[PDB]
């Protein structure tokens, strides 16, 4: 429901958006143009500093691609 499919052509990846918004504080951390979509997102940020970047850093989360790339 609240949760979040992105259509992936190696896999759904599935993300937790309510989870993320109880985890996360700030949300200009993801929706630094206000909250709503995110024109350019995509392996870019999703790899960069996008979702792994908050990952890795923490060492925490869906960090191989069996993970996120993985319906
Ligand atoms: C070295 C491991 C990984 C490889 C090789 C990889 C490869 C790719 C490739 C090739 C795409 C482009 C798909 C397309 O648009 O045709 C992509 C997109 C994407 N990746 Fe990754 N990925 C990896 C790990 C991750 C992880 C860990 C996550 C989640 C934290 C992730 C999230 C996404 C998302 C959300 C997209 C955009 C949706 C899509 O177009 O599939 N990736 N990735
Ligand atoms: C004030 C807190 C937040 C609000 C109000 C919010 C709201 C939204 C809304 C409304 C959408 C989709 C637009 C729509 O359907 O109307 C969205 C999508 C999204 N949100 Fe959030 N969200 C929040 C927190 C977060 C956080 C903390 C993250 C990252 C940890 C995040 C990541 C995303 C992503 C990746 C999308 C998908 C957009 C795309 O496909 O490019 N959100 N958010
Ligand atoms: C669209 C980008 C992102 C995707 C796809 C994503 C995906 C995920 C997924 C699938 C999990 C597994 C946790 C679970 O539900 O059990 C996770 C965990 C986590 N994510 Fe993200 N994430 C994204 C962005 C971020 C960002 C920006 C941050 C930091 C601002 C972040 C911080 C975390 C943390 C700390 C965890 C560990 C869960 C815990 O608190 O135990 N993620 N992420």
């Amino acid at each position: 429901a609240d949760d979040i499919v992105f259509k992936a052509k190696n896999g759904d990846v599935k993300f937790p958006h309510k989870a993320h918004q109880k985890a996360v504080p700030d949300c200009k951390k993801c929706h630094e143009k206000g909250p709503g979509k995110i024109e350019g997102f995509g392996k870019e940020m999703a790899h960069g500093k996008g979702c792994k970047g908050c990952h890795e850093e923490m060492k925490k989360g869906p960090t191989k691609c069996g993970e996120c790339h993985k319906k």
